[PDB]
């Protein structure tokens, strides 16, 4: 039969703002295992929680000191257990983050690595003389900030940082250092672990020669990411990511992935071409799925969406597609594409667009409660990201306040001062509040997700698009005889359209707006959907 996460829909927690369970601020594992119920309760097939591994939290956690280890700050390896076992019983399947391409430098390899040319692991890094004049061996830069290499004086070399100065890339040239992350990725999968979700996933080579990346005009500066004004955006990304003996290494974890039946790969894949890159990561043998920022970023319209989905289900043939309209690295979608006054018609809408495209789904906390963008004051600010290009970008603190479980001050997250402050927008639609009006987002988010556990069509059915005017979004789903056909209005505008060829009949989709079709013509509202199936 076919694998349970084929067409999975897959909650994102957060845990430093999902839940905090002793008043530290912080969200932590405990608080994690007291709301599985109403994870399960959503009706997702599978909870991804982002990295809880020991940290100095320069990159709020992915900057691992040890891979193997629980930090603190989220509770022991004995909390993830009994997580697992709770989870389980309730028949969710439980994916965490691997952040296999760089360390912390507080990470016993690098502390090691660092401090001389001859040691064991002084090849477990990307070391590379200075130049001639003592500058950096090229043209990298951080996409976090300034150049990618950072003096070692201990070495008289610098080390290649993708990210931040405290996250050193490993060198994956290195057959130990392919053993080493193969031997952490067995420990999670020999505790239980259902999957994982590869962070960087592309990042894990670089080019061994160091090559310069080209110059890329401003007309053409896309950002994934990052923006188009970051400095890292003049490039063309050929030399630093995506090289070819990454190849060889996923079919190498897959292969790993292979001993543990059922345990699945998503790979957080962003290049010069994601798409392409995506397919060749997921061909045979390979990742499992993998996601991109393709559906993160400001393009938002039928045309744009129908063309994404459209180019990547022609280009990948062999690999289960994945898609994510918010994650913890951009803007809430409520806000990020229904703009400041969005209306909870338009986040049960997109989430019900999001769950009707073919392939698996990320699902961000707090997109099921339809919550806005925070608004971080510069006082507040955490993510150094943000912090290195205030004011013109702002970093990823928005999307990262505490989830509101209620309308009190603390929202029910914290007995103390949470890390970040809540958004006062969040705290009026708490889980608590929306728990009550049967015409919440969330009541329409598990109404329509439940629905969908009973549409075979939207699960594993293929696509296919038709070629509409703006603002709506049609096309197909189909499997096993079924066919449905789906029309979104984008627009907060009323439109309207003629009902394609065939012998249709409407079904009522719940959670979201209903729109009407009247013998051969569709109507729909602002953010309303038609919903039909192929009778004949």
């Amino acid at each position: 039969q076919t694998p349970w996460w084929r067409g999975a829909v897959i909650y994102q927690i957060y845990p430093r703002s999902f839940l905090d369970s002793n008043g530290d601020g912080v969200g932590d594992l405990p608080g994690i295992i007291a709301k599985l119920d109403y994870i399960s309760g959503l009706g997702v097939d599978a909870i991804w929680i982002s990295p809880f591994f020991k940290s100095p939290m320069a990159d709020f956690g992915y900057d691992i000191s040890d891979y193997r280890a629980v930090d603190p700050l989220f509770g022991s390896l004995a909390d993830f257990d009994r997580l697992l076992e709770k989870a389980h019983g309730l028949g969710l399947k439980v994916m965490i983050d691997q952040v296999l391409s760089h360390t912390s430098i507080a990470h016993a390899w690098f502390q090691e690595s660092r401090q001389d040319r001859s040691n064991p692991k002084a090849d477990w890094y990307v070391w590379a003389d200075p130049r001639e004049d003592g500058t950096p061996p090229n043209n990298w830069l951080s996409l976090f900030g300034g150049v990618a290499w950072q003096w070692e004086p201990r070495r008289e070399q610098y080390y290649l940082h993708n990210f931040l100065v405290d996250q050193p890339d490993l060198n994956f040239h290195n057959a130990e250092v392919q053993q080493a992350t193969l031997d952490n990725v067995r420990f999670w999968l020999d505790r239980g672990v259902d999957g994982f979700r590869l962070d960087a996933i592309n990042f894990c080579f670089h080019d061994a020669q160091l090559r310069d990346n080209p110059a890329k005009p401003a007309d053409k500066r896309v950002g994934r990411g990052f923006s188009a004004d970051n400095p890292y955006a003049y490039q063309y990304h050929y030399f630093n990511n995506t090289q070819p003996e990454n190849l060889p290494f996923l079919e190498r974890l897959r292969g790993l992935l292979d001993s543990y039946p059922g345990a699945v790969s998503l790979g957080e894949i962003s290049s010069e071409d994601s798409l392409a890159t995506t397919a060749e990561y997921t061909a045979q043998g390979r990742l499992h799925m993998g996601y991109s920022f393709e559906l993160l970023v400001q393009d938002y319209s039928a045309a744009y969406i129908r063309d994404t989905v459209s180019r990547l289900e022609a280009t990948m043939l062999e690999g289960w597609p994945c898609w994510a309209i918010s994650n913890h690295d951009v803007v809430r979608a409520v806000t990020r594409w229904g703009g400041a006054q969005a209306t909870p018609a338009f986040a049960r809408m997109v989430v019900a667009l999001l769950c009707s495209l073919r392939g698996s789904i990320c699902l961000y906390q707090g997109e099921e409660l339809g919550l806005s963008e925070a608004e971080v004051a510069f006082e507040d600010l955490q993510d150094p990201y943000g912090i290195t290009f205030w004011p013109t970008f702002k970093g990823r603190d928005g999307c990262r306040t505490p989830m509101p479980w209620t309308d009190a001050p603390s929202a029910g997250f914290t007995s103390g001062k949470p890390w970040l402050p809540l958004a006062a927008s969040h705290r009026a639609a708490a889980v608590s509040v929306q728990q009550d009006d049967a015409h919440s987002v969330l009541r329409a988010v598990r109404a329509f997700l439940a629905w969908r556990k009973e549409m075979p069509a939207l699960r594993e059915g293929s696509i296919a698009f038709y070629d509409t005017a703006e603002p709506v979004l049609m096309f197909r789903r189909e499997h096993a005889g079924q066919v449905v056909l789906l029309a979104f209005n984008l627009s907060a505008d009323p439109a309207e359209l003629a009902l394609p060829a065939g012998e249709w009949e409407q079904i009522d989709v719940p959670g979201v707006e209903l729109g009407a079709m009247d013998g051969g013509h569709l109507r729909l509202a602002g953010h309303a959907v038609v919903a039909a199936v192929g009778r004949g």
